[PDB]
């Protein structure tokens, strides 16, 4: 690794003193081993979650509860052992319910580290190596490179290590980068220089890493790097051995948590430290020991229910019940946790050559020259029937479709399309896939020639293997190609010789056909084919030559145009001489141009619907592309990407651009910005912590044996369906097919998950108070009973869980993608809808105060008493000496105890309707949206049964008032404030109608 890339290939041999010809000898091995190492690469290390975010901070209050609850029962046990009854068993079942938290919690972790899971492996096959330590084409083995190796990258050399290219023993070379970037496409890197300092992969555009060469390319290169050092392994495992990142709902978790935890620890501390007089007196105190012991357990009590530890244990359910149902799109879903995470996407940025752009090169229009006269030009320019890998649909006349045989000219250039293309099309029934062998210009040359059917050959009636090569076939079993030599980046053009077969016109009557990049063929082209006709190279058909690369080129039509001329008068095998690039050059003269084909990167696909509600609506989407910023620019404007034919310079910046501009002003491209001309993931990084710090939260597409931190530390690892293994093993959301809807069923679904998450999260926190202050009237007053720490955790087992993924979840709420655009800003916790968790706040409070506390008279439905001024002076009742403790304790008694229990449980649930709907309460009662809510009634039901009538509970608890109206004092609180709720969704431009 060196600047290397910056500088002279020439210099490059020397850095290490290698070549073919004096080739890395064994102290030139060891001199490298002895410098950079020998790939020694880290694997996997899918770590945890769970109980580090959440657990490991209330531990302490919590988990040793356990210790406490033990420690009360060892007091006990010495002192009044058996008599102490209800506290008695308490502990027992303090301890049940912590064997209930450890399963829960390793149900919890052996999800969260399963979102990671079985990250990284799988080489593919390195390279063919010249050495001198053996002088042999030594087919290396990943580990034992030693920086100096020769690689020859060409057939089928997934490119090993970090290379720059030497020497090149064919014309063309193409190395794929899917492995190396995402983007799936096999780029023109180049032999010499790329001068700019710039350290990423891209911009080292004569570096090679992990690239596949597509044996289009009989390479030569110099291993430049080996080891961690290797920019491939560096950028592997500084991501993919520790992986996290926000993963998108994570980091409203955040907003929650982050503050939760520090205030909950806190406030349970405060209880306990208030009560120094008040853990003396009588039933808790005497032996003060125990009132102490007694208040830390409430105090715990007090943080389960402000941190429910069964709430991310209850998202991993609703996300499985949901997601099986979601999901309408692409989405392997690679793991649970990756989805009901996934559903607050803010932007996916997708590299260009998969779903974007559907990797589906064919080409999508041409113009031969058609007739001249006058020097005006009928240019036979033409679209081409249909895009994708389809070899039916001929060719659009302007534009309405022709069996393109009918133009004299497209003779001839069919024999092109079909003779110089080496590579191919494939109908691999066996996969269904119609294969892309080799370049995808050719490729799509292919397919075009198919879709021609210039000979009307049945075609349809071959198997539809042989229909993506049965016309291509025909024409080279007349015209039998014999021999090519290959596209030059200088000459910008490629030479196919053929002649007839069956018919001895070899070397005499023997034609060359020439395709390659436009100006270095229109200018050599001293000849216009006039269909069938020749004339010299005329000006106003040129004009229009150049006016076309500008025309569908720069505007928003834009074709990678490739320019076509065939050569009349015969050249000779005798005459080709067939070595250098100039010879080839030089023979590339008497060329009768016939006109420009254009490969634009599929037309209609489909990818534009998608990228309306991935402009405003909510999810981003970004194009990542290997593509420039001119050709991008217009690239993008054709599919929507930009929408309509607005202004650019901005919304595609290149990482060029981005990288020349320090760190603030290339933070200052990110937000909104449409394309990322000239990306990879060393950029894709970059532009995830750019979005972060706009909220604007990330889904990274990648593939690659180094996309790895584009994988993670980008919330979701989108894997191409493309190049690694480390794509399919170790992101989240495998993309398959090339649909469109993935994009759009993420502001669809995906901001159903994000309600889902919403009406989840907001029940807990709305409910939940009422165990929360319980705590506080039970502790800080002299016992007028709401909660004692068994009773609590039977509030939480009808508020947590089933009320949760009764709101949640399955149609979550009403206006699924209608609800206002997802601007990815919003927080979770919106200062009105924290105002209605306050007001829920003192409600439940309120309803708390009623409890037993106020509940003992006013319509009681039992206890026909009252002393509810003594309430407030705190020393209440608590076993004779307490301010009028004549009686023993009367909330102590079988009724109040047991029944403020059960209006806990009622009053919280009174919130599922203020948390059903989060403001559209009304219309989304109907049944149809998500009404698990009945079932969460029937846990409340049947609970309230067993907790009053069988006596193992009974005891454990407090006993059976009656199932009856029951406090008419709380219960006829409840409904008339939450129609408070509703005034409060009115307050402020009072519309007053709901």
């Amino acid at each position: 690794m060196e600047a290397a890339h910056s500088k002279s290939t020439e210099e490059c041999l020397a850095y290490f003193g290698v070549s073919e010809t004096t080739g890395l000898t064994p102290d030139q091995v060891k001199r490298h081993l002895e410098k950079y190492g020998h790939n020694e690469l880290p694997a996997e290390e899918g770590k945890s979650l769970w109980e580090l975010v959440i657990e490991q901070f209330e531990d302490l209050l919590v988990r040793i509860l356990l210790l406490a609850a033990c420690i009360s029962f060892v007091l006990a046990w010495f002192e009044e052992g058996e008599e102490t009854i209800t506290a008695f068993v308490e502990p027992f079942v303090i301890l049940l319910i912590l064997i209930a938290n450890a399963i829960v919690g390793v149900w919890q972790e052996r999800n969260a580290e399963n979102a990671i899971e079985a990250l990284k492996e799988y080489e593919p096959e390195m390279g063919k190596v010249y050495r001198a330590d053996r002088k042999s084409v030594q087919r290396i083995k990943a580990r034992d490179i030693v920086p100096g190796d020769i690689v020859e990258v060409a057939v089928g050399d997934k490119v090993p290590a970090d290379i720059r290219i030497l020497s090149i023993k064919s014309t063309t070379l193409r190395v794929d980068q899917s492995i190396l970037t995402g983007e799936s496409v096999s780029v023109i890197k180049h032999t010499e220089p790329v001068p700019d300092p710039r350290a990423v992969n891209q911009d080292k555009k004569n570096m090679l890493f992990s690239g596949t060469n597509i044996a289009a390319g009989k390479a030569l290169g110099i291993v430049a790097t080996t080891g961690v050092s290797t920019e491939i392994g560096k950028i592997r495992d500084q991501m993919a051995a520790t992986e996290q990142d926000k993963t998108p709902l994570q980091q409203k978790l955040d907003e929650f948590g982050e503050q939760l935890s520090k205030v909950i620890s806190l406030i349970c501390v405060a209880v306990w430290l208030i009560n120094i007089g008040h853990f003396n007196d009588p039933v808790h105190g005497g032996s003060w020991i125990r009132g102490a012991i007694y208040y830390f357990k409430i105090a715990v009590a007090l943080a389960v229910a402000a941190i429910p530890e069964g709430l991310p244990a209850v998202i991993t359910t609703c996300l499985a019940l949901g997601t099986r149902r979601m999901a309408k799109k692409n989405a392997i879903v690679r793991s649970l946790p990756s989805v009901e995470t996934l559903g607050c996407t803010s932007v996916i940025c997708s590299d260009k050559t998969g779903t974007l752009t559907t990797n589906q090169m064919s080409v999508c229009k041409m113009f031969i020259i058609d007739k001249v006269d006058g020097d005006f030009c009928s240019l036979n320019e033409f679209s081409i029937t249909g895009s994708t890998y389809a070899p039916e649909g001929e060719v659009l006349k302007n534009d309405k479709p022709i069996r393109s045989g009918q133009f004299d000219g497209l003779v001839e250039l069919a024999t092109i399309c079909a003779l110089c293309n080496d590579s191919s099309l494939d109908f691999n029934e066996t996969k269904g896939v119609y294969e892309k062998v080799g370049e995808a210009t050719e490729t799509a040359l292919t397919t075009l020639v198919e879709k021609m059917n210039v000979f009307n050959t049945e075609v349809r009636n071959l198997s539809k293997v042989e229909r993506a090569n049965a016309c291509n076939s025909v024409i080279r079993q007349l015209m039998k190609k014999e021999f090519t030599l290959e596209f030059s980046r200088d000459r910008k053009s490629m030479s196919v010789y053929c002649s007839p077969a069956k018919s001895s016109r070899a070397a005499v009557g023997n034609k060359m056909f020439v395709k390659g990049a436009p100006e270095g063929v229109i200018d050599r082209c001293n000849y216009v084919r006039v269909g069938t006709t020749r004339v010299p190279m005329t000006g106003p058909v040129k004009e229009k030559i150049l006016s076309v690369i500008k025309e569908w080129g720069t505007g928003r039509d834009t074709l990678r145009c490739l320019a076509l001329a065939t050569r009349d008068t015969p050249p000779k095998r005798e005459e080709m001489v067939l070595d250098d690039s100039s010879r080839f050059m030089e023979y590339e003269t008497d060329l009768t141009f016939v006109g420009v084909v254009g490969m634009l990167d599929p037309p209609r696909k489909e990818v534009m619907g998608s990228i309306q509600l991935c402009r405003d609506a909510g999810i981003r989407v970004i194009m990542i592309t290997g593509d420039n910023k001119g050709t991008a620019i217009a690239i993008c404007r054709r599919i929507g990407i930009f929408g309509e034919n607005e202004e650019v310079a901005d919304r595609a910046y290149t990482g060029r651009e981005f990288d020349d501009l320090p760190l603030a002003e290339q933070r200052e491209a990110c937000r909104r910005a449409c394309c990322f001309a000239r990306v990879e993931p060393s950029h894709k990084s970059k532009i995830v912590e750019y979005l972060q710090s706009y909220d604007e939260i990330t889904a990274m597409t990648g593939d690659g044996v180094n996309d790895a931190p584009a994988l993670k530390k980008a919330e979701i690892g989108i894997a191409m369906g493309s190049g690694t293994a480390v794509a399919k093993t170790a992101s989240e959301m495998v993309l398959a097919d090339d649909n469109f809807s993935t994009i759009v069923a993420a502001v669809e679904e995906g901001r159903a998950i994000y309600n889902n998450m919403k009406q989840f999260i907001r029940y807990l926190i709305s409910s939940n108070v009422g165990e929360v202050v319980c705590i506080f009237l039970t502790a800080a007053l002299g016992l007028p009973e709401a909660l004692i720490p068994v009773q609590l955790l039977w509030v939480n087992l009808v508020t947590d869980g089933l009320p949760a993924t009764a709101l949640g979840f399955n149609p979550p709420d009403l206006d699924i993608m209608d609800r206002p655009p997802r601007s990815p800003k919003e927080p979770l916790i919106s200062g009105w809808l924290f105002f209605r968790y306050m007001a829920i706040g003192g409600y439940v409070g309120a309803a708390t105060v009623g409890a037993a506390a106020w509940w003992f008279m006013y319509a009681e439905d039992g206890p026909g008493v009252t002393y509810h001024q003594l309430t407030h002076f705190m020393q209440c009742t608590e076993d004779h000496p307490h301010f009028e403790g004549l009686d023993c304790e009367i909330f102590e008694a079988p009724e109040p105890m047991t029944m403020a229990l059960s209006v806990l449980v009622t009053i919280e649930m009174c919130n599922a309707l203020n948390s059903l709907s989060e403001n559209q309460s009304l219309m989304r009662m109907p049944p149809w949206v998500n009404i698990w809510l009945l079932g969460s009634i029937c846990l409340s039901m049947s609970l309230h049964f067993l907790i009053l009538y069988v006596d193992p509970l009974p005891m454990i608890f407090k006993l059976k008032a009656l199932d009856l109206t029951q406090w008419l004092m709380v219960l006829k609180i409840s409904l008339p404030v939450i129609g408070l709720d509703e005034i409060l969704k009115f307050i402020a431009r009072n519309y007053l109608e709901g």
